[PDB]
């Protein structure tokens, strides 16, 4: 009720589509959901047998608390959805507009550990051409999350297919999960891309490797 | 019976396809293996005409098969196979995953010596999207035995479709051969590249150029 | 008692030298520990406001108690400390030997996210010369704590300098920290470099100019 | 005693030194060792439960056989050490000559598996200049031996202040170990470099450093 | 009739082909024509005007015969071609198998200076898997002739397909001739590549670029 | 008697030092020598079992006897030195001016085979200053004969100081022997340095210095 | 009358295709000539031509014109050409790359400094390697405009190879552009002559183009 | 008399030391004059300058050298200078890397293609950072021999900074050696000039030295 009409679009689009994080409505508020956390992770200090009196440490659960619910989480809430800039197409753009290399940290779901990564978003513009940055900060947003990378792509597409009003959307993540390398098998090299391909960049070659081919030369 | 039902699934599947490593039913447990190959390759150095009284070598024989039957040759036991976890494709993800770079050492099973490489598997999930490290750790379970090249490739890439229940994937390895650069021929700049492309992968031009032109 | 003499010997050193990691003395096992963890992170996610019926999410408590205790934080249990082999200095180097590009992962022990870096050790070998792997090993060791990188680096060199037997040791550190990189100031372009130097790579200009130099 | 005078040189500088590998006089010829070593490979095969009726591996216990005694150990026999040529300093060079990027190729002798480096070898030519390939193939022979990386380091050094009559020689090596790489820690990352310097690289801080700021460039 | 089977096959193919690097049949052991090429080389020096005296340059003759006979022209002689080991095609590869960066040295035959390059071979195998090492063994053998490059390609890809038993084979190389480089126009920027493709490669096109295309990372 | 000035007085420099390559007096004149050798590599080429009455090898006597004589070789015949101008150092230089990747290609004079490499020459002015392109020449004619490494960088450095009038003179070269790279031990990655270093160069440690971080 | 056979081909090719670059005195005066303008351009510089690095300036330009970065109008300049029989029957690409390639701007008088690739089918004869950077520089030792040059070598090489496939690439830094006026410090310019196979055949001629850019 | 007073101090600093470049008629005249010889120069090469591609190229070259690049031989066109009072008081060097300069080779009229690196301990007074990439190019914008240039430049900024710490490296391909005689496409020529502590102080010369490699 007190979000953006635009946030409010692109939630609702996500759940009818399957593609929302899974959530519960809030029963706490945002301070009190920290308080509790930061309890429960002193817990946790303890139970790894740390020493919180020492300066360094006695003010890390509030740290993490803090850094959870208003930091790496920030995009569960709607509230704090960027807010939506779009010009008209006067200058009638038709070719696809392309950003690269847009930073992109996240936090995988199975093990809460970072995921560093670089998104590459392309659109061609229908009736209006967004502001650049929105691109940018719509891709953190969804990033910060818990997230499978699959569905983070594919969250990334369905709301920029919502806000632009044009299925004419693709978008493509690559990232380092530290889940794979700092800890299990721990593979100091390895990456992965995942890809989602809305419209023309879906059905159209030309499109569709002009696209693709772009990506393939950064990462 | 001793095996997951993952692991019995993709060793059956190798089997059926002729594609399992040549393999003989084990006799003896693998802590008197061990044993028995540290005195083998006592005789060996001595055969050599090393002096194991030597504090550095003297212990090199017992590295050596423990070694072997517990580390470059793990994959060789099924009981060592990666536990398996996959979730719904829920978010119906239908273009393909790729996770490149990913660290393979294994052992060329003409001269027993190390090849060094790195894979880049792809897949277009159906039901299930697997985790991620579960990948590097099939590569690297097929990686950890005397292998052939030609062979690693194919045998991830059946493993990985017997797992995610759909026959798109692909593998490629690209790989520098010790038995290549360190003896005979002594080639110290080349690699090789091997490329095994199941389903779309393979017939789908689009699809298969994609992954290829990514492998690049 | 349950723990190496080496083991014993590098925690002893970094207890009377005020280096210690900041602990206190366990009084429950590892296993109900895990499963104590298990159930904080359960409340942890459900104030998050997930939804734990996710197939994708239901065990990632599990997981993460499993992370911290076994994997992540295992450095903070002497038990684990690796096991040390050192031969002879029969060869009598008496010129540093360096060990550079170690993968090293940590965890900030302030904000509990993801150190990522590499370090670079270097020791004159006195009576002994250190088997090259347990470099890479007494890093990593010392690297799964929750850490501040001065304190690691310090620990490092001191722990070292107890089993080598010798003052003449350098440790230098270079990590990207995901506590500046990934929230608050989020500079993604950021590195840290710490440098611990002992002996002669402290005093002596030359030794230390050499290392140094080679860092770079 | 069918040793060439150089090869004999080298070979007792180093056990006066108490450098030389760790050796003992062989009793059976080489083709018998090669036999008996692939009769006990043929066995090790069998214990890793492995099929050596398949085309692919039956032929393995003779390859590792051969392999060892002619191949990767063949610099424990000194009748494989190189022909060394010399000519006059007559050109009178009295500033380092510098071989970079030596390929190496050697065998860790704590777990029988490769080292992959390089070396740089450098002297000050006292009344001989040695042909280049010689240095070489100095290099290479005291690599096919199972080593430690440190005691290969000192060899190399020892017998080029043997062969060129002077104490001013520097040897440096940086190699990564599979050892290290492929088992145990399995670090994808790391490399190990070495240095042993004589004369005035070890004494002589103009000549010491400018040595080292040259290989410090490349490895 | 003293070659193997392997190298008899490979010699009268590229004899059939048209191919054969211009040959005759050797009157003289190889003993006599090293003797009788330092003796003819021995008089070319003297006709250089240099000092045959001095002791850098006494051997050369001998040094120079040895190596033309015995080194950078012994492919010239098919009782050095390589032993082939093949094992079944039992894992059914049925896709490219690519060896590349093969080191390639060999001589121009217009002016008989080095030229220095990179081999990339492919080919799917049939019934067979070649032995990787004996693919650059093969590479090399070839190129230890005078050669021209486009002859050199040409035969390496049907010594390839013979051994193999196979039609679809590709050779690439890329080199630096010294006959550019060090004499007449000097360019020391340029480099040639040559392509040599048989059966899918040069007829199925996306087997064709598929190797073309991994290639171009050659440089 | 029919060299310039510039030659006579360098190539006599070059022969009281004792730093000339081996020569001595032509009977022949270059026309008769070309000829000659033609005949002989006829010949080798003839004991090499090739077949002459192919097209593309027919001429290869011709082309190698006159690469041999009016190229490659060239530098033997100091007809062939270049022209030298020199500016007076009316601005006053004191610092070293520095000519690097300077291009090179020489021969091998154990096994006439290409030397292909890069030199770097710096001088500090003192009364003159010469035309840049002239210190590529002068490397060039001493790199046109055969060499050893060692001799060609001592030729080229004293070369200059005559010329210069000056001591302060440096002179490195690298570069790759096709002698070790192409036959022998085939070392496909090695390449070797060698540096003459004159007046301050060689004993003022700064200008050393200066010159040798500057080479890298 | 005075060209080799292969020269006259070449010359009479570009005249009659209309892609001929646009004779009096001998060599030797015409360097006098030039010599004597020269000097006075420097004094209208108002540079001081008693200064002994100066002093010589006039005849080395002169020189340089004539005999060097110009020497490609003269036909008697022109490569000698060396051709084998095709008897290897080699029907793929063959590609010489990165030949250094330096000229001068017809506009302004300036340096143009490039690489060229090349690459041809051989059809009966296959060239030696060095005549294809020997022709390129032979072309670009004129005042040039990029397109014009491209097109030239284009030609000689399909007219003394005798067959139309042949593709030529040049990618070049333009002095005129780089030192003067707009001063783009990073710009450079590509042109492509593509012909036969090169031009029609989508495989042969993406193969060419595929190759270049990487 | 028609200079700025820091134009004016630069150039008598220049003359007296000895150091600047080795006038009758106005800049507008000189154009035409030098348009009329290198028209003579085409004829002389055989050009035909009625091509419509070549026909304007003679006033093209006389503008190129009154008006561009050599431009700075006139100290009309010396930069403007603005100082700001050293109130931050910085005393470490202030470095400028890689600026980028173009140039002509004094002996034969070619291209030079460079970058300098200069820095300086301001003083009193700290200058516009863009003032030290405008005077690098205005004494490269004369037939130049490296050695003058760079002295000249590091003279010119120290009279102007009022300090003599100040040092100047220039790194540079020249096309005189690159396009022509030896045509060595490879190598590049280095100078330095170093004053005050640049020059004398061991730790300044060495930082900046060690900075310029790197
Ligand atoms: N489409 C397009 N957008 C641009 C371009 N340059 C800047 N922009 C965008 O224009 C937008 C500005 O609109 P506003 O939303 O009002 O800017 P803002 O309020 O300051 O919001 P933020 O930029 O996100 O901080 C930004 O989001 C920029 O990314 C451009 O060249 N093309
Ligand atoms: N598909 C997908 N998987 C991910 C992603 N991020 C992490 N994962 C993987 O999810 C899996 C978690 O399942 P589990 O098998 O229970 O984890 P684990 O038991 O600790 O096993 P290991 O990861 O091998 O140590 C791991 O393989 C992770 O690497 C992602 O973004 N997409
Ligand atoms: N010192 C020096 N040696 C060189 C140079 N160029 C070539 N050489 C060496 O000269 C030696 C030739 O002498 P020999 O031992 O008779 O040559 P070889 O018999 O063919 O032996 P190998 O070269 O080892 O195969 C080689 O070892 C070369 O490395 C050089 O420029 N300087
Ligand atoms: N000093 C030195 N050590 C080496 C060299 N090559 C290998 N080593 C090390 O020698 C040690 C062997 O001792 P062990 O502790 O018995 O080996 P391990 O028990 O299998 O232990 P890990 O290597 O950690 O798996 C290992 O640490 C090797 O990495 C070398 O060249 N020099
Ligand atoms: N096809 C294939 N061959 C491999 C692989 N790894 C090693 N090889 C080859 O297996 C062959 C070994 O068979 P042999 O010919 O009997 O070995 P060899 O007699 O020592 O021959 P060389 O290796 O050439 O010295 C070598 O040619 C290796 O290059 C692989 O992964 N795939
Ligand atoms: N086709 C082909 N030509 C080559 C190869 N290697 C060298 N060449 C060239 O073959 C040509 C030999 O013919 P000639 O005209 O007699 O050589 P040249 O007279 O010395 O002329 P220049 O090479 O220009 O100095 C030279 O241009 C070589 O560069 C090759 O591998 N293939
Ligand atoms: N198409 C083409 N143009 C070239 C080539 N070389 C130089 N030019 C251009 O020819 C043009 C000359 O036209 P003008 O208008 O007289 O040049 P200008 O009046 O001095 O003005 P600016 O060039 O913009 O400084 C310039 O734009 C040059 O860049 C070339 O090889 N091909
Ligand atoms: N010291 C110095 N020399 C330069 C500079 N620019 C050009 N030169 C050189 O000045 C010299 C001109 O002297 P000349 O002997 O008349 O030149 P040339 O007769 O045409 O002979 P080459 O230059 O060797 O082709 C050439 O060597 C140029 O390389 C410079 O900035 N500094
Ligand atoms: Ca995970
Ligand atoms: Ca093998
Ligand atoms: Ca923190
Ligand atoms: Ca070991
Ligand atoms: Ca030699």
């Amino acid at each position: 009720s007190s979000l953006s009409k635009e946030a409010e679009l692109v939630h609702q689009a996500l759940l009818a589509r399957g593609l929302e994080t899974p959530l519960r409505k809030p029963e706490l508020d945002a301070e009190t959901r920290k308080t509790r956390i930061q309890a429960h992770m002193t817990e946790v200090m303890h139970l790894l047998n740390l020493d919180l009196t020492d300066d360094s440490l006695a003010d890390t659960p509030r740290r993490i608390a803090k850094m959870y619910v208003d930091e790496i989480f920030s995009g569960l809430d709607y509230e704090n959805f960027p807010k939506i800039t779009l010009i008209q197409n006067k200058m009638k753009v038709d070719e696809m507009v392309t950003v690269r290399d847009i930073t992109l940290t996240s936090t995988c779901e199975h093990h809460f550990v970072t995921i560093d990564g670089k998104a590459t978003v392309a659109y061609i513009p229908k009736d209006s051409v967004i502001g650049l940055s929105k691109i940018n900060r719509i891709v953190q947003f969804f990033a910060q999350r818990p997230q499978v990378q699959e569905r983070l792509t594919q969250q990334i597409l369905l709301a920029l297919q919502t806000l632009l009003g044009t299925n004419n959307v693709a978008v493509s993540i690559d990232a380092v999960h530290y889940c794979v390398k700092a800890r299990g098998i721990r593979d100091a090299t390895s990456a992965t891309t995942t890809t989602s391909l809305g419209g023309l960049f879906k059905s159209s070659q030309n499109t569709r490797q002009e696209f693709l081919r772009a990506v393939r030369h950064h990462g």
